[PDB]
């Protein structure tokens, strides 16, 4: 039977699903690790033990225990990101969408969801692999991993919570795809991993980490890179936050064993209720438990790794959205509202800068303010709003990704850069938010192809172009069709630095994506903060 | 007789001179102080002793001993600024141009020449007061003062070279105009002092210095203000340079008396041959002997004086030229040439920045470079040239003058700001230099009215407009005609910050003259250099 597959872990029974008035196979909730419950909490994942009989993979699995956004109850705009399944510590499963008839050895794409390392699910509607699997004829895999304290608590030195166990979760899932995807029709030597936000940062971390390098061929990074100021911390800050977490739940803090044991006796929702109380600064776009430079998963510091060429050399495709920061200002900076134009005063602009660059001294806050203010129109509320918006995006997503791409391209075997600047017509968020963080995803998974969702005809055309780029790149290492007549997505080179805009208009090639600001955030500010 | 005048110092015999096919009286070389020779060198000026008989004031006086530019022998462009008379330490005289018939009590204008405090003469062709005296019907006075070491050597604490004796020279001349201009038809209670470069800085210093405040009514400052980074030094740096000057001429340095006496036995040309060897840094737009904050001429520091409103409150008219820096880059920065487009490479751009902001640490040099570089076109030789040009002008003339005008307007009784951006058609300097430092002067003195000099018809029209502005302002405190139908030069206010462009096109009002950069040079950089 086409829905029956025999893997090295046991037999699996999938289910047939309808897609664009046709059908494909889906194997949902296949386990790749033992349930990390009880004494296993905070610990590294263990391989799932083989099972007898047939595993029923016809329904989605549970979602990892996580913080749930309730800033706008009912609002589809925000709930479409919340977990749509029972949350549980027993969350390590993966989903596979296979074309029909089953391929013999086709291209594989493994998706890693984002969520600031504190949230995210593989079962969201936006992440439905069937449209893409169907339209491009590839085996689509989406894995899951532990987030929040459950996946990133770090007490370096002990083996009960070494840290980065959330990244080890992903590596585990990748190891399974490597050892079993062949039985689903996929080609293990042609797997592209791709992600967004924290997922984009994760993809960049497997490219850097020696233990993960051999498990995939190519990589796609969307709005996120490993060297982002929010994606990692030192073992010291990791330890400092683990302790404070324990202090918030009144735990015996005499020793790591003391602390860990107390944290293991706690109910999931208790660690989550106080998780945000451990951040060192009053800030925006920063998260409690994230990856930590431990000397294992990451040999040395990320910057020296990028400078020494110590990382997997292959082809990569990456880019960012036009308005990456608006989402965090809405939820955290004073002055912004979901229901108003949110024109910001000088007062709130500067409060926003303090919140966006939390680690900067007064001299630094002054440098940032000067760099993003038009003194010929300093009280223009719309200019201060977009100025604040640019700051959060540049400092957190764009300038860090341009540093990675420029360092990578020096040792890589091919780079393709995009800039997504199209605001979907059916967006429910206000206009002042623009091309929002995470909304390029819907085009990548092809939601515009389904009429009932209500996208324009040009938006569906865009979705197919992007789906063909990602897929054609996953198969060949080049987003372009060999002898096509269409426009060519030029290659990014250390010299020319070309990139393309991605919208519903005739393709246009550009150069030096936001250089002015990137030089400020990557060369000047770091230096200033260090000398002072 | 109309050419005979009896002053409180003695009788003076002037001469009739032709101007625009007419005539006016001229009293040239009237002395206002005793010849500062011999033992009087470096000492404060003494009032000229009355004389019997008639003083012959029909020919220009000598020029103060000074450095003479020989960078372009023959070149009119540079020689028109060199002394056109025998140089001599006996240089303290003043020139008066009186309308004919002699007025009874008309407006007086006293001109103070510029020259970086190391050069300058009242007898240059460009400074001929007859055209202005004639055209606007005002008594025009041009004084002289000692420059270089002769007028600014400062050994604070001693009375043999207290410092600022060059400013005391000007004050002396002003005291004479105050006590005698009435006998020439001028009104002593309506004297406007006005100057350019070092002269503009001098005018601003009489506005600040308690001893000079009562000697004039209004002031006009062109391309220069008291708080310019090149116009003054501390008593310590003044002392440090006086000593080094003495070290260069092998003088006994055991005591001030030792040093001063040795410097007095030296021939004028000997102090001038080594004058430039005392600058602390390799620099551009910096001069050896300039005014010094001594606690006498200047009560406290200039910044606290401007902040406390401690200065003469009256009306002032000031402005700057579009390309104030090009002249110093040509003579001192590597890459620039009088005979080429001078496109600058990245190498020379940065060498230029090091030369322009001599007192900045590496972090500061980086801030400046970042603020003036277009990273989307960093190797564009024309952009690096104009970028360097903007830096020198902004840091040395424009941003400092905007700080003064903004501080003054808070306690003043009226401010009028201009931006001169018209390049004369007969300029002999290359085009890349633009609207050069000191070339608005020719329009102020009305040289465009004399056909033989070869100016366009619109240039002569501009010269009359400007001459009427300066003169109408000198008489009333407002550059505009009471019930005129012409365009109005708006008043500059702390709130609106309006200013006008001054060229051959229909007047246009603007706001916040170069705010972006002015905030950088006045608020951020100072702060950065102080914290680091």
């Amino acid at each position: 039977s086409e829905l029956l597959v025999n893997t090295k872990s046991g037999k699996v029974m999938g289910t047939r699903v309808p897609v664009l008035s046709s059908h494909i196979s889906a194997f949902l909730g296949i386990p790749f690790a033992e349930p990390p419950v009880g004494n296993m909490r905070f610990r590294r994942p263990e391989p799932k033990k083989p099972w007898s009989g047939v595993w029923n993979a016809s329904t989605y699995p549970n979602n990892c225990q996580q913080y749930v956004d309730e800033q706008f109850p009912g609002f589809s705009g925000s709930e479409m990101w919340n977990p749509n399944r029972e949350m549980s510590e027993d969350c390590l499963y993966l989903n596979i969408w296979v074309p029909s008839p089953r391929p013999k050895s086709t291209t594989v794409m493994v998706w890693i969801y984002g969520g600031g390392f504190y949230s995210g699910s593989s079962t969201l509607d936006v992440y439905n692999g069937k449209y893409l699997a169907y339209t491009e004829e590839v085996v689509l895999v989406s894995l899951s991993y532990r987030v929040g304290a459950f996946g990133f608590l770090a007490l370096h030195g002990s083996q009960e919570a070494p840290g980065n166990v959330g990244l080890l979760d992903q590596r585990m899932a990748l190891q399974w795809v490597h050892d079993n995807i062949q039985f689903f029709g996929g080609d293990p030597k042609t797997v592209t991993i791709f992600g967004e936000s924290a997922g984009g940062a994760s993809v960049g971390m497997h490219i850097l980490s020696p233990g993960s390098r051999d498990l995939f061929r190519r990589a796609i990074l969307q709005s996120g890179s490993p060297n982002c100021p929010w994606a990692s911390v030192s073992v010291a800050e990791g330890r400092r936050r683990a302790v404070e977490l324990g202090r918030n739940l009144n735990c015996n803090l005499n020793s790591d064993e003391e602390l860990i044991h107390c944290l293991r006796e706690k109910k999931p929702q208790e660690l989550i209720d106080v998780e945000w109380n451990v951040l060192p600064f009053d800030s925006i776009f920063r998260f409690s438990f994230v990856p930590v430079i431990d000397g294992e998963f990451f040999p040395t510091s990320l910057e020296s790794m990028l400078n020494s060429g110590n990382f997997k050399k292959t082809q990569i495709l990456l880019g960012v959205n036009k308005d990456e920061g608006s989402f965090f200002l809405l939820y955290g900076a004073p002055g912004f509202s979901k229901d108003s134009e949110s024109k910001i005063s000088r007062e709130d602009f500067m409060s926003g800068v303090k919140l966006s660059v939390p680690h900067a001294n007064d001299l630094g806050l002054d440098a940032v303010t000067l760099q993003y203010t038009d003194w010929m129109d300093d009280n223009n509320g719309i200019k201060n709003r977009d100025g604040l918006d640019d700051i959060v995006g540049d400092h957190n997503v764009i300038c860090p990704l341009m540093h990675f791409v420029n360092k990578y391209t020096k040792f890589g075997n091919g780079t393709y850069l995009y800039f997504f600047n199209h605001r979907a017509s059916n967006l429910v968020w206000p206009e002042w938010m623009g091309v929002i963080h995470g909304y390029e995803i819907e085009f990548v998974f092809g939601l515009p192809l389904v009429k009932e969702l209500n996208y324009t005809a040009e938006e569906e055309a865009l979705s197919r172009r992007i789906m063909h780029y990602w897929a054609t790149f996953a198969k060949t290492g080049n987003p372009n069709e060999p002898h096509s007549q269409e426009s060519k997505w030029p290659l990014f080179t250390t010299k020319e630095q070309k990139f393309i805009d991605l919208n519903t208009e005739p393709m246009k090639v550009h150069q030096r994506l936001r250089v002015q600001m990137c030089v400020f955030w990557n060369q000047f500010l770091p230096k200033l903060l260090n000398a002072t």
